[PDB]
């Protein structure tokens, strides 16, 4: 019932703190820090446990993984993917974390990793057809859509869905703006994809896709413009996190209401994070 907001870069420093968000409140408190600063950062929640997967520390791309333990508020590594990946896209169907895409500091990646947590072990599953760092990846009907990214050439619209039943990725609808750092959430049957970056702007639109359909459509707007957003979901609300608005790293919040659609503010983070990674637990 809180949402953590894991890492980023605040625009001098790559961060290891973590802050903790409780809407009953409206505050944000720090938890434990990571050990390794991580911008770019996946986060997903499984099992209990929120795991931090790649990003960069400042020097590094990273292949390491921590994970945290809110019962003792402390973070531990697990098993390493095989490749290092930053502005990676971290999504949890069937009981497995899926790594998908980034950057491993000369390549952007098209490979995607699966997280076994009773192994412990990460292995290769599909590739994507199209390379994407910076993606959004969100996980809806037993599929897990891959949104948007950056090819290393071109900032994409693009969308593809990976069917583990079959592992095999397709092509859905494309957006109508293509983002790169762009935040993917999923609420009540819906994906929304959050700000960005579409190669000239740093994004306020807001897309929502219904697979029924297979059609994107704008909803309402954030007020501030995000890129490197992180988005999640609790409570009915989609809040957007953080992000850079193309002048500053931003320590501000958004909630989104899908009945009123309408973005507002609710308490700002301590620490600005742009490229962080954002779950609820």
């Amino acid at each position: 019932g809180r949402i953590y907001a894991v890492g980023g870069y605040d625009g001098n420093t790559h961060l290891n703190s973590v802050e903790a968000y409780d809407p009953e409140t409206d505050e944000w408190s720090f938890v434990a820090p990571m050990t390794t600063p991580r911008s770019g950062v996946g986060v997903a929640v499984l099992n209990g446990r929120i795991y931090a997967v790649g990003g960069y520390d400042g020097n590094t791309h990273l292949n390491s993984v921590e994970a945290y333990d809110p019962e003792t508020d402390e973070w531990s590594f697990v098993a390493p993917m095989t490749t290092p990946r930053s502005g990676v896209g971290v999504a949890v169907l069937n009981g497995r974390i899926y790594a998908v895409g980034g950057y491993d500091g000369n390549t952007h990646l098209n490979s995607v990793e699966a997280y076994d947590p009773e192994t412990d072990e990460w292995s290769f599953v599909a590739p994507m057809t199209t390379p994407r760092s910076g993606v959004g990846v969100a996980v809806l009907n037993g599929r897990i859509y891959a949104v948007g990214g950056y090819d290393g050439n071109t900032h994409l619209n693009s969308v593809e869905a990976y069917d583990p039943e079959t592992d095999e990725w397709s092509f859905v609808a494309p957006m109508t703006t293509p983002r790169s750092g762009v935040g993917v959430a999923v609420l009540n049957g819906r994906i929304y994809a959050v700000g960005g970056y579409d190669g000239n702007t740093h994004l306020n639109s807001v897309e929502a896709y219904d697979p029924e359909t297979d059609e994107w459509s704008f909803v309402a707007p954030m007020t501030t413009p995000r890129s490197g957003v992180g988005v999640a979901v609790l409570n009915g609300r989609i809040y957007a996190v953080g992000g850079y608005d193309g002048n500053t790293h931003l320590n501000s919040v958004e909630a989104y209401d899908p009945e009123t659609d309408e973005w507002s503010f609710v308490a700002p983070m301590t620490t600005p994070r742009s490229g962080v990674g954002v779950a609820v637990l």
